[PDB]
């Protein structure tokens, strides 16, 4: 139940989660992501700075604990995860849209990583999770 090898373990964080009516594939994760990122800033730089999140994925499902406050956010089998994507330019910043049965809808998880690999291994191990799972 360890995982050491199996999973991944980062240091995100959180940028948003945004709401979307109809799931349009990476529209909306990518549109979330540039009008949010936009939004967060002005004439500034990389003021794309948000609070950190333990990002915990696992091909058996991901996790997500706040670093602050320890804060059990939500754990959820990464078959509920429907694609996991990124922003075009910042490969630093992740987008994935789950199935949010709660809600009805999809949610844009869109959190930004400190690091590049950081932030592309956790796309890649969505992805080899999903694809595992998937057959």
């Amino acid at each position: 139940e360890k995982l050491i090898a199996q999973s991944c373990d980062y240091k995100a964080a959180y940028l948003g989660s945004m709401l979307i009516k109809e799931l349009r594939g990476t529209e909306s994760t990518q549109d979330a992501c540039a009008k949010m990122r936009a939004n967060c800033q002005k004439s500034t730089e990389q003021m794309k700075k948000v609070p950190t999140i333990i990002l915990s994925v696992s091909a058996k499902g991901v996790k997500f604990i706040d670093a602050t406050n320890k804060n059990i956010i939500a754990e959820h089998e990464i078959r509920n995860i429907s694609c996991a994507a990124q922003d075009p330019e910042d490969l630093s910043t992740f987008a994935y849209i789950t199935k949010d049965l709660k809600s009805n809808h999809h949610y844009c998880h869109v959190f930004t990583a400190f690091d590049v690999n950081l932030a592309a291994e956790i796309i890649l191990t969505l992805g080899q999770a999903f694809e595992v799972a998937y057959q």
